[PDB]
């Protein structure tokens, strides 16, 4: 692997790695309480034999620049972070894959950037949601204080998340956990759109998901394909991420 740096629109440095390969160029976008290490730890990276893989740390996570503000974590800023990565590698076609909120980011990049030929969203849908302000603030306070890492570790352990997803939380600065949570009030509630007719859009979730309806809504509205994995909840579906990677490799082949 090689390391790279690019700059987002607002000046924030975005750091990542490039894993060279002769196949399709794939850009991987992690979730909120995660960083770029989850791709190897989950087995997703190993499931792509040929792809040229670009994996970024989103702002405020991993080796990327600090933010520390709610508006700095708006969805539109994360989209700008990903588009900067597309610029550096100079291709006309990319395939994006995102986990949880990273899937929502990938779908929004697809809506606005004509270089995105494929976008896959793992355990996140594309529909408008209602985001209650009081619930957001309650979660931000929970995750940003001295007890915030223990709060998240206990939450994810009790919900059966894979060990890599439990452990990633303690690698995120408490202040960025709080700010990213508040950033949800700056545009993430709106639905995402199809960027162009030839794009391939894929949603993935647990067959047991308690709220499959918004996934079916994206099939209809966006012409997206829906993939299911054997799991009773979205958090437990993360145990199937390498399996999903094998099916992604089949599309890229
Ligand atoms: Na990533």
């Amino acid at each position: 692997r090689d390391v790279f740096e690019v700059f987002s629109r607002d000046g924030t440095p975005i750091r990542g790695f490039s894993r060279p390969g002769p196949g399709e160029t794939v850009v991987l976008v992690h979730g909120v309480a995660m960083d770029r290490r989850i791709w190897a730890e989950s087995g997703f990276l190993d499931a792509l034999p040929d792809a040229h893989v670009l994996a970024l740390d989103l702002r405020g996570r991993g080796e990327s620049g600090r933010v520390g503000t709610a508006e700095g974590h708006a969805l539109r800023r994360y989209v700008e972070d990903v588009r900067a990565v597309l610029d550096r590698f100079g291709r006309a076609r990319y395939s994006l894959f995102g986990t949880f909120f990273g899937g929502r980011i990938a779908l929004q990049v697809a809506a606005v950037d004509t270089r995105v030929a494929r976008a896959f969203s793992f355990c996140a849908h594309a529909e408008q949601v209602e985001i209650p302000e009081d619930a957001v603030e309650e979660e931000a306070v929970a995750v940003e204080g001295p007890g915030g890492h223990a709060y998240l570790r206990d939450h994810f352990t009790g919900r059966g998340a894979p060990p890599w997803m439990v452990e990633a939380c303690a690698r995120v600065d408490p202040g960025e956990l709080g700010a990213a949570t508040r950033g949800l009030l700056h545009g993430s509630d709106r639905r995402t759109e199809r960027g162009h007719p030839d794009q391939e859009l894929v949603l993935i979730t647990a067959d047991g998901d308690a709220d499959l309806a918004p996934f079916h809504a994206g099939e209809r509205r966006l012409g997206a394909h829906l993939w299911l994995v054997d799991a009773p909840t979205r958090i437990k579906a993360a145990g199937r991420l390498a399996e999903v990677g094998r099916r992604v490799a089949g599309v890229l082949a």
